[PDB]
C-alpha cells in the first residue's frame, strides 16, 4: 500500500542541482570579473579615494599612492586561484581591515562553526543511528524513516530525543557565554557633556532661561553650550539637490573645456524615443541649464533657511562642563513619571522642568535631522497594522510554495498510473521560497524606514529584530502549520484509523510525508544563495536603481562616487540566525539537516572571507547589533523545544509524561534564557563605565 512518500527524498537531485548552480554562478563571476573589466573593484578603489575631498581635489606630498590598496587586491587574479593557496590564515588573516567589528563576526561565526561541529558528533552518531533503527514506517522507503516520523509512539527514544533538545539549548547557552566572555565591548555609550531634551515648550527662544534654570538647580553646574533643532527636512533636500547640480556643473564645466560644448536633452523620456527630429525634443546646452537649475535650488535654499528661523521644534540639546552633573541630571529626570518632582529653579515655571524627558544624547553622526522628527504616540498603532500587513502579505506571497506540493488523488482506488516528480514538487518550492527569503530584507527595511522609529540604534535593533523574527515566523512555522494540510480525511476517520491504510498516513507531521521540505529549502538556500553573496545580490540592487532614473550622464559619475556597497551587517545575521534557527529547530527531528547545516556554515565562512577581504568595504558595526545577536541565537533553541512540545501534543499525547518535559524544558528554558538575557545587561551594566 504506497500512496505518498518519496524515497530518497529530494536530497540527490536538488544537490546535484545546487552543485551544478554553483559551478555555474562561480564561472559566471570569474566571466564578469575577466570580461566586465575591474567592475567590482574600481568602484571599491573610488570609494576609498578620499570620499570626504573627492569633489575637490589637491596636489599634495606623495600624491601618487604605494600601492597600499594595489597590494591587497592583486592576489586573486587567476581562475583557479580562488580556493587553494589562499587563506593560510590559522585566526590571523584580516584583523587589522575592519576594526574589531570584524573582529566579533568570526568570533561568533566560529563560536558557532565549532558549535555545530559539537552538534555533528552526538547529531550524527546518537540520535541518527538510534532513529535509523525505527521500523514504524516502511523499510523500502529512505529519508522517510531517517526522520522524526520513524520513532515510534511506544518506544523509550522520544524521551532521548527531548532531553537531548534540552541538553542541546544548554550546551548552545555555553558556548554563547564562552563568546560573551570576550566581548569586552567598546564604551560606545561614552560620557556625554551634551543632553538630548524633548517637549521643551516653543516660546523659550533665549537659551539664556535654559542656561539659568540649569544653573540654579544645580550648583557648581556649568552649561558649555545650548543648542535648538528646527525643522530641516526640506533643507536638507534643497541642500542634496543643489550639491547634484553643483558636481553635475562642474562635470560639464570640465568636458566643455576638454572637448567643447556638449548638447543634451533635459527631458527624461528623450532617451526612450530614438528619434532625431528637432521638433521631438529641443536640445538646450548642458552647462547652461545646469547652472540655471543650481541658482534656483541655491535661491530656495537661501529661502528655506531664512524661513527655518520660525520653525523650532520642541527638541532641544544643553551642553555640560562636567559629566557628572549630566548623570545627576540623568538620574532625577528618568523617574519624573514616578511622581517625583525635580530639581526646580526661578524659571522652571517656564521651563517646565516636569514635562522634559532626558536622556543621554546620541552621537551627531547617529543622529539624522531628516527623521527625528518621527515622534508621537499615535505610534504603536502604526506599528500593528504595518506588521499585520506585511504578515498578510507574507502569508499569501509564501502560500503558493506550501501549494505547489499539490493534493494526492485518493480519488480512484489504483494509485499505480502515475505519482508526482520529485524535481518541481521538491526543488521548485524550495528554491522559491529561497528567492522569497531573499527578497525579504529589502521589504522589511522599507517597513522600518517607514516607521523610521526614533533614534538609529533603536530602529538598527529593531531592525535585527523583526526581520528575523518574520523570517523564522515564515520559514519554521506557519510553513508547517499550513503544512498541516492534506490532512487525510476519507475511510480512515481519525490519524491513526488502520482503515485501507498502513502506517504511512501520520497526522502528525506529514508535510511531504517526512519533513524532506525544509532540509530541500537548507541545502538549496545555502549554495544558491551563498553563489548570489559571491555576487552579493548588490549588483541587481544597483542595476535596478540604474535603470530607476538612467540619465543626466554627470549622476554616473555620482553613482560612480558611491557605487561601492559596505556590508549590511543587519542582512547577513539575519541569514545566519535564520538557518541558523532552522536547524536547531529541526535537528533533533530530521539529524539529516545537521550535517548539511555544516556544510552552510562553513561555505558561508568561505565566502564572506573573501567578501571580506575583496568585496566588503570596512565599515564598524554598533555594540548593540552583536549584543542582540547573541540573544537571538540562545533565543533560536526555544523554537525547537516549541516544535518539541508540538510534537508531544500532536503525536504523543497530552497527559504523557513524556509530554511533560517537552512542557517542563519550554518553561525552564524560557526562564533561563530570560535569566540569561538580564544577565547579559547585567554584565554590560558592570562593563559600562
Amino acid at each position: 500500500t504506497v500512496l505518498q512518500g518519496q524515497p530518497f527524498g529530494g536530497i540527490p537531485t536538488v544537490l546535484v542541482l545546487n552543485i551544478i548552480l554553483w559551478v555555474f554562478v562561480v564561472l559566471l563571476y570569474s566571466f564578469l570579473r575577466k570580461a566586465a573589466w575591474d567592475y567590482g573593484r574600481l568602484a571599491l578603489l573610488i570609494h576609498n579615494d578620499s570620499l570626504t575631498s573627492l569633489i575637490y581635489g589637491e596636489q599634495s606630498e606623495k600624491s601618487s599612492p604605494s600601492e597600499v590598496s594595489l597590494e591587497a587586491e592583486r592576489r586573486d587574479r587567476g581562475f583557479s586561484s580562488w580556493f587553494f593557496n589562499s587563506l593560510t590564515m590559522r585566526d590571523r588573516d584580516l584583523i587589522n581591515k575592519c576594526g574589531d567589528d570584524a573582529r566579533i563576526y568570526i568570533t561568533f561565526q566560529y563560536h558557532l562553526i565549532i558549535f555545530v561541529l559539537i552538534l555533528c558528533i552526538p547529531s550524527l552518531g546518537i540520535i541518527l543511528p538510534v532513529n535509523y533503527i525505527g521500523t514504524v514506517l516502511d523499510w523500502n522507503s529512505h529519508f522517510g524513516r531517517t526522520t522524526i516520523v520513524n520513532v515510534s509512539t511506544e518506544s523509550k527514544f522520544l524521551w532521548l530525543h527531548s532531553l537531548f533538545a534540552f541538553l542541546y539549548f544548554l550546551i548552545n547557552l555555553a558556548f554563547m557565554g564562552h563568546h560573551c566572555l570576550g566581548f569586552v565591548p567598546k564604551k560606545s555609550l561614552h560620557f556625554t557633556r551634551t543632553l538630548m531634551i524633548t517637549y521643551v515648550p516653543t516660546e523659550i527662544q533665549d537659551p539664556e532661561i535654559i542656561s539659568k534654570h540649569f544653573h540654579e538647580a544645580y550648583p557648581g553646574c556649568v552649561v558649555t553650550r545650548v543648542h535648538f533643532c528646527y525643522d530641516v527636512r526640506n533643507l536638507i533636500d534643497l541642500d542634496d539637490q543643489r550639491r547634484h547640480a553643483m558636481r553635475g556643473r562642474l562635470y560639464y564645466t570640465a568636458k566643455a573645456k576638454k572637448t567643447g560644448k556638449v548638447m543634451i536633452k533635459t527631458h527624461p523620456c528623450s532617451r526612450l524615443c530614438f528619434c532625431k527630429c528637432w521638433t521631438c525634443f529641443k536640445e538646450v546646452d548642458a552647462e547652461q541649464y545646469y547652472s540655471e537649475l543650481e541658482e534656483q535650488l541655491t535661491d530656495e535654499f537661501n529661502a528655506e533657511l531664512n524661513r527655518v528661523q520660525l520653525k523650532r521644534l520642541d527638541l532641544i540639546f544643553v551642553t555640560f562642563q562636567d559629566a557628572r552633573t549630566v548623570r545627576r541630571i540623568y538620574d532625577d529626570y528618568k523617574y519624573i513619571h514616578c511622581g517625583r518632582h525635580p530639581k526646580q529653579s526661578s524659571v522652571t515655571t517656564i521651563v517646565k522642568n516636569y514635562h522634559w524627558r532626558v536622556a543621554h544624547a546620541p552621537h551627531p553622526k547617529d543622529i539624522i535631522w531628516k527623521h527625528l522628527s518621527i515622534r508621537r504616540f499615535s505610534w504603536w498603532t502604526r506599528f500593528i497594522a504595518i506588521n499585520t500587513f506585511l504578515f498578510f502579505l507574507f502569508f499569501f506571497l509564501t502560500t503558493p510554495a506550501i501549494i505547489i506540493n499539490t493534493i494526492d488523488i485518493y480519488n480512484v482506488t489504483r494509485p499505480i498510473e502515475k505519482l508526482q516528480s520529485p524535481i518541481v514538487t521538491q526543488f521548485f518550492p524550495s528554491v522559491l521560497l529561497w528567492a522569497f527569503t531573499v527578497t525579504m530584507p529589502l521589504l522589511v527595511y522599507l517597513s522600518a524606514f517607514l516607521e523610521a522609529h526614533w533614534t538609529r540604534s533603536s530602529q538598527n535593533l529593531i531592525i535585527v529584530h523583526k526581520c528575523y523574527i518574520f523570517l523564522v515566523f515564515m520559514v519554521v512555522i506557519l510553513p508547517s502549520m499550513g503544512l498541516t494540510s492534506l490532512h487525510v480525511f476519507l475511510r480512515w476517520l481519525f490519524d491513526i484509523y488502520y482503515l485501507e491504510h498502513a502506517t504511512i498516513r501520520f497526522q502528525c507531521v506529514f508535510l511531504p510525508d517526512n519533513g524532506a521540505f525544509f532540509i530541500n529549502y537548507v541545502i538549496t538556500a545555502a549554495l544558491l544563495g551563498t553563489g548570489m553573496e559571491l555576487m552579493r545580490l548588490g549588483s541587481l540592487c544597483t542595476y535596478c536603481t540604474r535603470l530607476f532614473l538612467s540619465k543626466s550622464e554627470p549622476e554616473r559619475v555620482h553613482i560612480r562616487k558611491n557605487q561601492a556597497t559596505d556590508f549590511q551587517f543587519g542582512r547577513e545575521y539575519a541569514w545566519m540566525l535564520n538557518v541558523f534557527s532552522v536547524v536547531m529547530a529541526y535537528s533533533i527531528t530530521c539529524p539529516i539537516i545537521v550535517p548539511f547545516g555544516l556544510l552552510y556554515l562553513c561555505m558561508k565562512h568561505i565566502t564572506d572571507r573573501y567578501n571580506m577581504y575583496y568585496s566588503y568595504a570596512p565599515t564598524k558595526l554598533n555594540a548593540q547589533i552583536h549584543m542582540a545577536a547573541v540573544y537571538q541565537a540562545i533565543f533560536a533553541p526555544l523554537l525547537g523545544l516549541f516544535w518539541m512540545l508540538f510534537f508531544s501534543i500532536l503525536r504523543v499525547g497530552s497527559l504523557h509524561s513524556i509530554t511533560l518535559f517537552s512542557m517542563s524544558s519550554l518553561i525552564i528554558s524560557v526562564v533561563i534564557a530570560f535569566s540569561g538575557v538580564f544577565l547579559g545587561k547585567l554584565r554590560i551594566a558592570q562593563r559600562y563605565e
